[PDB]
């Protein structure tokens, strides 16, 4: 659902389990990721993200995040190996940041979070014939997630943050063709993985986590950018979209699996 749910004083994370009573679930997610606690399993396959060159469509200020969307209707762009049986193919990718430096991640890592989070949303085309219906499945959806750290600026990042400015009021949008999301991750394909459900409502438990252990990094110029974006419209009092994290929710004796050693 997409309602009376934000991230302000009264409709924020600490409020959506009167409107989605599965906030409280068995599987909540983000989490903290304790690195000494994650089991290494060496028996998943090679995580592989095959993405094309030119399936993104446009770029988008949903009033949650700025999301940039897929064409879904064909497997050329998807995720594979790991932990998933089959591939899935790639919807969109959003982001999520903080007002400060020291916030904005979703999960965290040994309790550390990181100025923002990259979120690449696929989903199980090949058994689900809709987002939808595969959102309702424990096993149809994988979410990769990138955290983003300060440092450099960063090339593919320009492009992105330099359309910020066109689709800064909510319920806006622009074309955003040939952005390959490959740019936007690391060198590295080591992970964590653990089961877990959407971070924003209906906060469905139907997603299974990937989260890439090496961040990449942005300039703060470029984060800086993402916080000159609004939550509003552009008739309303203007509201920066900043902050617009869930904290982490109980672990719940779920196991957290690792594909490296540390
Ligand atoms: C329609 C859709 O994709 N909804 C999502 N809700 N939460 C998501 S996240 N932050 O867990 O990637 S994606
Ligand atoms: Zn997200």
């Amino acid at each position: 659902g997409h309602h009376g749910w934000g991230y302000g004083q009264d409709d924020g994370p600490s409020h959506w389990h009167k409107l989605y009573p599965i906030a409280q679930g068995d599987r909540q997610s983000p989490i903290n990721i304790i690195s000494s606690q994650a089991v290494y399993s060496p028996s998943l396959q090679p995580l592989e993200l095959s993405y094309e060159a030119c399936m993104s469509l446009s770029i988008t200020n949903n009033g949650h995040s700025v999301q940039v969307d897929f064409n879904d209707s064909d497997d050329r762009t998807v995720v594979t190996g790991g932990p998933l049986e089959g591939p899935y193919r790639l919807k969109q990718f959003h982001f999520h940041w903080g007002k400060k430096h020291d916030v904005g991640s979703e999960h965290t890592v040994d309790g550390k979070s990181f100025p923002s989070e990259l979120h690449l949303v696929h989903w199980n085309a090949k058994k689900y014939s809709t987002f939808g219906e595969a959102a309702s499945a424990p096993d149809g959806l994988a979410v990769v997630g990138v955290f983003l750290e300060t440092g450099d600026e960063h090339p593919s990042m320009n492009r992105l943050t330099d359309a910020l400015y066109m689709v800064r009021f909510k319920g806006t949008k622009a074309q955003f063709s040939c952005f390959n999301p490959k740019s936007l991750l690391p060198a590295s394909r080591h992970y964590w993985t653990y089961p877990g459900s959407l971070t924003t409502p209906p906060l469905s438990e139907s997603v299974t986590w990937i989260v890439l252990r090496e961040p990449i990094s942005i300039s703060e110029r470029q984060m800086g950018k993402f916080r000159s974006l609004l939550f509003t419209s552009e008739d309303d009092e203007r509201i920066h979209m900043v902050n617009n994290f869930r904290p982490p929710q109980p672990l719940k004796g779920r196991v957290v699996k690792a594909s490296f050693r540390a």
